[PDB]
């Protein structure tokens, strides 16, 4: 029963591997290799640079000089000790692209991408300082590029829009602000996948509620807040959250933050969710605070999230003559990027509706990270949340119901989370709600509840010969979602085993009955019940009940 | 007694190893990197270009398609497989870039860097159906150069030296020919540093026919000479003679090889051995088919024998601009390039001595080669040999001893091997000596055996004294070397144990003493003695030899 060696290993090294991977390396997009790309770069307002045996001369092959130390400290370096190292030389190059007048900053982003793929090849036993010198050289980066994200509300009268259409520097600076921010996100992605006991090692005074501005110049109330910098932001808010549940001594690391900034945090969060997901004009701006509608001006992926069209990276590819070292980019219209098929265009509202899942699981985060009572905590939040889920009740059906068209599944699961969001606040976290929040709105609480107090008739379908009828309305989606994956997805849609084509003709029911906000799981009614049914509260006694129960027969 | 395992290295990859050097390679001399220069690459009069899976644009980068074709392959091959695709790609492209009117040739001399450091890097078990598809297809790159190194015998009154004056495509074939020749160098010798199973598979009468070609065009008996051809083709027969004393059963490679060649070789050996050493002129242009003057037009290394000044190197590097994708070379003066020290001109001293040690060396070799007579077997041998001994005995007295230059030690270990050459003739091979030759020339033999039966007095040394003397008559720069020596260079030249302060002494007082013309060695005077004084031929019965014998003393 022993088992014995492996003799074939021809084991590729690390940094071989690592090194190459970079110099040929693409993204996602463009056409051309990343150190290749580096290759037709010239620092050029800037004569010489010099750090640690890192000449540039002045018009000197950037690319060259990239590849260049790179290779030069192969020999040198390990694994770890190349990254630390080109971590921060490369970031002293971004400092020294950074402040200077007249210098175009076209390298910045491409080296902003480089570093991002170096700590995402290899995040191992590294250790956090090395993070957070570029983490914090970052985030004072974008204080230095801290002249993006707060333009404001709208155009004046006369904010022109006549422009040199020069998406090229707005794409320069989208990229960076996007880009960098997404660093944040990442680095921060690997400060949350550390060794669990380097947690508190991830403790900064940038994080402490400050950044320069950070959280404060994205989620603006007087700006445009941008899909991408939202993301970002309120990412870095659910990173805060990440490092409040993962170590015992949670109390400890939840004691950095100002109780201040929590709350310029959590309120701009409520600010987001009480905006709204509207396909009719997502691709086009409207009305300001209220619609997370990523206008086609910076539309990609992200460095980690394989959202869509990519509309722009051929022009990243674009970007570079691909054949002569240089330092400013390659034009692009503004407006060519960018009636077909708005399927692109639900895709991404099924992720805007995937935005609002991650909304209430960073609500519901915070729920956790709150063990007791909080200032930022409202009190009559968990009654905003409830009201949340009224309007995705009243208006789920009377808009968006009978659309065939795949958001329904997750703006209805979406609600039925929130079901467990507010099912939490059943009977345990029932000591702090002021009175005066529970009867400022007595109105929408009990119609959140008794939503599934109408829906436990629990008598409408008990079959499908009926409702099979319901599916071919408009579930046809859902349809052609069942058609292409048991067609030729996955082992458990093909051959079906004698019990799972039954689970067909009822899970059928129970899912395409469920899209009109009707019949939900005896959990729903019965979670529901178990809290209104409870007389805690006077809600419910029978001098003022019956009307409700009259009103489901009785 | 057992030593534990030892697997915890972290291991280089052979594939890494092979890939990185190639990818930052630099070359002795010029100031540029291997892979980069080919990054300034473009290959324009052949708009397309396309062989397998390797598509280059118009404009295209050369040197990236390079480090792509390298990359890709990569992950697809293992080293020696990465080899012979490269060979066969880098192959075709070569060929193509030759057979092309408008196309200037710039690359392929770079790229023949590149089969240098290509092919050398790790020719183990490489095979040689590789091997000799490279090789054949550079023979016949060099006879699509062949008009080169058949250019007259000189300057004629109307041939003018006008020019556009461009050391450019003079260097630039010129660094094909001779890299090209250096190929059938490297390659060849890998092939007899294979192992013996893998030889007589590669030989065919296509070698003897295409190098007979080269070999014709090259060691020109009607055209200028060209030092550094020279040294390819006679080693490339000195090629021959390697795999003729290796192959156990030789015969089979020498029944291949047709009488004829190994004439129109030996023959040119000759017109190449009774040329002469002058290092008045080794570096100007005197009386031809006589002098090998490397002149600056071909002096550098050469891809092997780091010769002297290497003077073309970083000239090398001002072939590109090292900073744009480029087709035809960089200028450089024709006459830039080159009263100070001839110290340089005393390095080759003694290096134009290594190449008449290969003289003398292969012609022994060869003289061992042939146990057995052969057609070539004609006895010329015992005369030319016998007389180069004659003619560096006498004007070795006359003119090269006491000339305070160290060239002396190798200029008379030089005849003290050709001692053994000649007593090797004495013991074997004088079973063929035809009456013709010996009585053709009964004066230079008995010159030569005279030479050291009249140094055969054994009567000189008695002391110190006069021996120190001579050595501070002479041996000044030979002693400048043994201090650079004793005071810088050496393990064993600090702490004599007090048993070779005498072998100090003595080894020195041997050494003046040989190196003022006289006193040569015991066994050099008994062996030529068991020739002579042995009476196998009649040139010395006593009645003509006392008076050689009184003429000693006797």
């Amino acid at each position: 029963n022993m088992v014995p060696l492996n003799p074939n290993r021809i084991i590729p090294d690390e940094t071989s591997l690592f090194l190459e991977s970079i110099l040929l390396h693409q993204i996602i997009g463009a056409d051309l290799s990343t150190i290749e790309i580096l290759n037709r770069l010239k620092l050029d307002y800037i004569t010489e640079f010099k750090f640690k045996n890192f000449v540039i001369a002045k018009g000197a092959p950037i690319g060259k000089s990239i590849v260049s130390l790179l290779l030069r400290c192969k020999k040198t370096l390990t694994l770890d000790r190349f990254i630390d190292t080109l971590l921060e030389d490369i970031a002293v190059l971004i400092k020294e692209i950074s402040v200077h007048p007249n210098e175009s900053k076209l390298a910045v982003p491409f080296l902003v991408a480089l570093m991002y793929q170096i700590v995402q090849f290899r995040p191992s036993a590294t250790h956090n300082l090395a993070l957070k010198d570029c983490f914090l050289f970052i985030c004072d980066l974008i204080r230095i590029y801290h002249h993006v994200l707060k333009v404001p509300i709208h155009e004046s009268n006369m904010n022109l829009h006549v422009e040199p259409q020069i998406f090229q520097y707005e794409l320069i600076d989208y990229l960076i602000i996007s880009y960098s921010f997404d660093l944040l996100e990442g680095i921060l992605r690997v400060l949350q996948s550390h060794p669990k006991q380097t947690y508190m090692e991830f403790f900064d005074e940038n994080i402490l509620k400050s950044f320069e501005f950070v959280y404060k110049l994205a989620l603006t109330i007087s700006y445009k807040p941008m899909v991408n910098v939202i993301f970002s932001a309120v990412e870095v808010v659910n990173i805060i959250t990440s490092i409040i549940l993962n170590m015992d001594n949670s109390s400890d690391l939840k004691s950095l933050i100002s109780g201040s900034w929590w709350r310029d945090c959590i309120t701009r969060l409520y600010a987001l969710l009480e905006k709204e997901i509207k396909s009719g004009d997502v691709y086009n701006e409207n009305v300001d605070t209220t619609t997370l509608h990523m206008s086609k001006y910076h539309d990609f992926f992200g460095l980690i999230r394989n959202i869509g069209d990519n509309e722009l990276g051929g022009l990243i590819s674009k970007l570079i003559y691909t054949d002569r070292l240089q330092s400013v980019p390659r034009v692009i219209s503004k407006e060519d990027i960018g009636f077909t098929a708005p399927i692109i265009g639900y895709k991404m509202e099924k992720w805007l509706l995937k935005l609002k899942d991650e909304v209430l699981n960073i609500f519901e985060n915070l729920l956790m990270i709150y063990g007791d009572d909080a200032t930022i905590v409202n009190g009559e939040m968990l009654i905003h949340s409830s009201k949340f889920l009224s309007r995705e009740q009243a208006l789920m059906i009377e808009r968006y119901v009978g659309q065939d068209s795949p958001n329904l599944d997750l703006r209805c699961h979406l609600i039925e989370h929130t079901l467990t969001i507010i099912y939490r606040l059943w009977k345990d976290h029932f000591k702090q709600l002021r009175e005066e929040q529970i009867k400022q709105v007595e109105s929408q609480l009990i119609m959140s509840l008794w939503r599934f107090l109408v829906c436990q008739t629990e008598t409408v379908t008990a079959n499908e010969r009926e409702m099979r009828d319901h599916r071919h309305l408009v579930d046809s989606l859902h349809d052609l979602t069942i058609k292409d994956q048991a067609s030729y997805y996955e082992d458990a849609f093909e051959d079906l085993p004698e019990y799972i084509e039954e689970e067909l003709k009822m899970q059928l029911n129970k899912r395409t009955g469920r899209i009109m906000q009707v019949k939900y799981d005896e959990k729903f009614q019965e979670m529901a019940r178990t809290i209104l049914e409870s007389k805690s509260f006077d809600l419910t006694t029978l001098e003022e009940a019956d009307s409700l129960y009259i009103s489901m027969g009785l």
